[PDB]
């Protein structure tokens, strides 16, 4: 087995079918910003057949930017394309990687970061609906299922990474390659530091309590401390948030399993949740998710 190796991303040569003219490209208001790296409104000429002018999203590292830094952006470049594109995650669309800064083109999506549209929508709900709620967490469920079907694993699934698009079309991100989601991490990831594709299904069940309980704090009015790691190796657990139906509380407490192997795969979860949903929606999807495919 000398034989079979691993093909890291990482190395393998960077594709220049991806790189994009910066005089195609404006930058514009900051989205949001990293400890290190930053997001913007961007638009760019030509970058599409589909659309001459489009709006993207371009990601930066700031001005204090070492060296060190700058490489991990390229390779989460290199990881995205690797990756391929699916219609659940904020997909690549340019990058410009000579004489200059690196920045990496990412789709728009004109809602924004599931927190904030859902925060929004609180005093509507009832108008944002019920059905709403599970078309979102049916994509969230396919989008995992993609990145896991790559390897993928997140390790910062939650709602504030979880995006809406134009067509309420949720993209993921930030897929790419210490402080520590605590609220989102399975057991084995705070105390054994094992990171894995059953431990975002943890994370996974505590963004449906996100969801549904329209942007609700993780383990509210707990704050994390001894306390807190002694309640949740105990087995603590988040009750039913408000506006969840028994069904869909069965999905995070099965997400919510001490044990890994006992937690449901992103493949079965989507199945799950598509049994809650109109088949018509199931019929919808598909036609949506062949049209992005063929886009361009
Ligand atoms: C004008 C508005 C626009 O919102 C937005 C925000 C981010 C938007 C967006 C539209 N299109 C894309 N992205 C992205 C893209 C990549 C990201 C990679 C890493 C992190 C992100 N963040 C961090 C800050 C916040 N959670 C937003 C997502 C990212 N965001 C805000 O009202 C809608």
């Amino acid at each position: 087995g000398h034989e079979y190796i691993y093909v890291d991303p990482m190395q393998l040569p960077y594709d220049s079918r991806w790189e994009f003219p910066r005089d195609g490209l404006v930058l514009g208001r900051v989205l949001g910003s990293g400890a290190f790296g930053k997001v913007v409104e961007g638009t760019a000429y030509g970058l599409s057949r589909s659309q001459p002018v489009m709006k993207v999203a371009v990601k930066m590292l700031k001005p204090t930017a070492r060296s060190s830094e700058k490489q991990a952006l390229m390779s989460e470049l290199k990881i995205m394309t690797h990756l391929g594109p699916h219609l659940n995650i904020v997909n690549l669309l340019g990058a410009c990687t000579k004489s200059g800064p690196i920045y990496i083109i990412i789709e728009y999506c004109f809602y924004g970061d599931l927190v904030n549209y859902l925060h929004k929508n609180r005093d509507s709900f009832l108008g944002l609906t019920l059905l709403d709620l599970l078309s979102f967490t049916y994509q969230v469920a396919r989008g995992m299922e993609f990145l896991a079907s790559k390897n993928c694993v997140h390790r910062d699934l939650a709602a504030r990474n979880v995006l809406l698009a134009q067509g309420k079309i949720v993209k993921i991100c930030d897929f790419g390659l210490t402080f520590l989601p605590v609220k989102w991490m399975a057991p084995e990831s705070i105390f054994d530091n094992l990171y894995t594709t059953l431990s975002d299904v943890w994370s996974y069940g505590i963004l449906l309590w996100e969801i549904f309980s329209l942007g609700g704090t993780p383990y509210p009015g707990m704050m994390v401390d001894s306390t807190f790691y002694n309640k949740i190796k105990s087995g603590y657990r988040m009750a039913k948030p408000d506006h969840a139906t028994s069904e869909v509380y069965e999905i995070m407490v099965k997400c919510w399993n001490s044990e890994p192997e006992k937690r449901p795969s992103f493949y079965h979860l989507s199945e799950i949740v598509e049994n809650l949903l109109p088949g018509q929606y199931k019929k919808s999807y598909e036609k949506i998710h062949l049209d992005f495919l063929k886009s361009d």
